[PDB]
């Protein structure tokens, strides 16, 4: 994208792919974005949101044991 840059993560922190169905990327982001806001400041994570019409895929950044709580509440957000 032309208007973001990669940047190093701090120290002992990793970054993962979390992938979702893609009608449900609305659900984690939620209205103006406070559902996918109140994951990252519950969990110290840092989450990219995917973009309209690419990959339902979230990235999320953080320590290792933040990073899988992330990951728990994206997928919490699925239907079965």
């Amino acid at each position: 994208h032309h208007h973001h840059h990669m940047s190093p993560n701090l120290p002992g922190q990793t970054t993962v792919q979390v992938r979702v169905p893609y009608r449900v990327v609305g659900l984690v982001v939620g209205p103006k974005g406070a559902t996918i806001k109140r994951i990252q400041q519950q969990t110290h994570t840092y989450i990219v949101t995917p973009s309209r019409d690419k990959e339902p895929v979230f990235e999320v950044t953080g320590m290792p044991e933040n990073v899988d709580r992330a990951r728990e509440e994206i997928e919490m957000h699925i239907a079965m």
